[PDB]
């Protein structure tokens, strides 16, 4: 399931997509990165634009 997360850090700002079997797995891939690049704190997300949001 394609699935996009835009990376809005405090400072690091950066967009991202990836693919996915569901949203849970897709958003922990998306954290997991997401994390390991230092980027989380508010996570945000919506079915109808299927996008996912974070922000810290």
């Amino acid at each position: 399931m394609t699935y996009k997360l835009i990376l809005n850090g405090k400072t690091l700002k950066g967009e991202t997509t990836t693919e996915a079997v569901d949203a849970a797995t897709a958003e922990k891939v998306f954290k997991q990165y997401a994390n390991d690049n230092g980027v989380d704190g508010e996570w945000t997300y919506d079915a109808a634009t299927k996008t996912f949001t974070v922000t810290e």
